């Protein structure tokens, strides 16, 4: 016999139920293969959550251009848009691509995300990035600040659940990058700083997560996905997606480390 997804499913839509919006989740136990799957197949913004993707897609373009991570990138005073708290310091000297990327993921930096954007051929570069590994339903079609509009009913800049859960797999567990470049995304995801109250906030202290978090500011729509490594165990992969109909809805960290809960008790 297989899974009663509807037992699997109903707290999920409890949680929803308060929070006023959509919650999709999607999580893979990589040792037995069990899944835990809520509107995961449905879309939502990725709002600053691309900028994993982005790192990796970097990581690999790098194994075809060497020394491409050393490179420096020295930008002028138009590229920094709010939210660009590492490459705000570092305008008089320019930063390396892999500092842009570190700060990309651990900082959610804009203005860095802009700029690896532009070094890979912009959103287009990283949607076939994506599609490269067989990410079908990714896209990112805007640049900072505007991909994160948000706007109920608005394809661009989305993902599904399932499709992050599978891409973040392929890229830090699965051989899609070289085991240097795969271990460089790991570390970059581990050492993310805007995650604490999100996925983290479910997982034991002593097993190591890494995450990256997204939120658009509008439309209830915020996300997290993470890779956790139990101890002694096989890693988990998981996505946490929410969205909500009216502009002025209220975003939540809480619901979002209620789902990763939900998600990771349920499995196998
Ligand atoms: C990403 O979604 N970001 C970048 C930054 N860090 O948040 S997070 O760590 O990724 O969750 C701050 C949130 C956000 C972002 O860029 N905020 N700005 C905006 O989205 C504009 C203002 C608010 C309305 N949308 C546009």
């Amino acid at each position: 016999a297989t899974a009663l997804t509807n037992l699997v499913a109903e707290p999920f839509a409890k949680l929803e139920q308060d929070f006023g919006g959509s919650i999709g989740v999607y999580a893979m136990d990589t040792g037995s293969g069990a899944t835990v799957s809520y509107r995961a197949e449905e879309r939502f913004p990725l709002c600053s959550s691309f900028k994993g993707f982005l790192a990796a897609a970097v990581l690999a373009r790098s194994q075809q251009q060497a020394g491409l991570l050393d490179t420096p990138i020295r930008y002028g005073k138009n590229a920094l848009v709010p939210w660009s708290p590492i490459s705000e310091k570092y305008l008089t000297t320019g930063m390396t691509v892999a500092e842009l990327s570190a700060a990309a993921v651990q900082y959610s930096d804009n203005a860095a995300a802009n700029l690896l954007l532009k070094e890979l051929g912009g959103p287009a570069g990283l949607t076939a990035f994506m599609r490269s590994i067989g990410d079908t339903t990714f896209r990112l079609d805007r640049w900072e600040l505007e991909l994160n509009s948000a706007i109920p009913g608005d394809a661009r800049d989305t993902s599904s659940p399932r499709a992050v859960t599978e891409s973040l797999q392929k890229l830090t567990l699965g051989s899609a990058l070289a085991a240097p470049q795969r271990q460089q995304f790991v570390d970059w995801l581990k050492g993310n700083t805007t995650g604490n109250h999100r996925i983290r906030a479910a997982v034991p202290a002593d097993w190591a997560v890494g995450d990256k978090t997204g939120t658009c500011g509008v439309y209830g729509t915020a996300n997290d996905y993470a890779v956790v490594w139990p101890t002694g165990r096989a890693p988990i992969v998981l996505a946490v997606y929410t969205r909500a109909p009216n502009k002025d809805d209220k975003h939540s960290e809480a619901v979002i480390a209620a789902a990763a809960r939900l998600a990771l008790e349920g499995l196998g």
